[PDB]
């Protein structure tokens, strides 16, 4: 996969998702929620979309991943949207890791208006 | 897939998910969760199952989608589990893009109970 | 699938995912995030990862899982990181249904740093 940027980290075959970055310093308070930019860009490969998903370290804490979804086309700079969903303000580091990214396959169906059976 | 209902609508080839529509309008208070009808009843292919999942521009709002799991024989309506996690008041207006569905495969193993080695 | 551990369920092949139990009683304050152990350990098919992901019955109460990604080679007790992110005190009880997890394939890609297109 062709990736433009500093923010996403290759991985070990036995895992998942690829980590993604903060590319800046970011404070939540309970309750903020903000895009957090990777300053990554990449090229999905045909077939595939992108779920980003939450990392369990950062999930523990009482940080949540709104969204999640990176459309095969999509070429501008992957966000990640993070709310403060604890009681207790957070601060992420620049370069630490916020989020995974996992590629998963597309299905295309046509939708058809009918009956549901069953 | 055959469809039953006004919410649901069909997507580009490059998108990974369909797009579910609010049947009504919906208030949110900060902290309140409900179940926002869509009017959708589906027909899942057999062999996938499908997974409801935030769009971007609603998850950048501080709402989230809960649960999101729709299981191949589901045949009833298509609800959406969303929760104002912002501490700011949010209306989703009748007909709005609330979030997506996506169909992904699925996979059914036997467990059996052992002793997990590595 | 080589399972160990009493909280995880069989599932029937038209549903997506295994049912995964609170291993004892676990009660969350509005706001408190806390692991719930499931006394589970696994091993997952290779080729494949395991997506934690809520029940849409919790959901519906305004609990959340965060996080979510169990990695093929991940061999130690699942933790299922629950939220309650609504204003009212609830109580999971001991053996409780809690979460769900469903097998998903793996995509291994080598990242290339070059020129995003399109
Ligand atoms: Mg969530």
């Amino acid at each position: 996969m062709i990736i433009e940027g500093d923010g996403i980290l290759d991985k070990r075959s036995e895992d998942a998702g690829y980590d993604l970055l903060a590319a800046k310093e970011i404070h939540l308070l309970p309750g903020e929620v903000k895009v957090i930019p990777t300053g990554v860009k990449l090229m999905l490969p045909k077939g595939y979309w992108g779920l980003i998903i939450g990392k369990s370290s950062i999930g523990s804490k009482g940080l949540d991943v709104l969204g999640g979804v990176i459309d095969e086309g999509y070429r501008g700079e992957i966000g990640v949207i993070m709310i403060n969903v604890s009681r207790k303000s957070i601060t992420l580091m620049e370069r630490q890791k916020i989020a995974q990214l996992i590629i998963l396959p597309c299905k295309h169906e046509v939708l058809e208006q009918g009956k549901v059976v069953m």
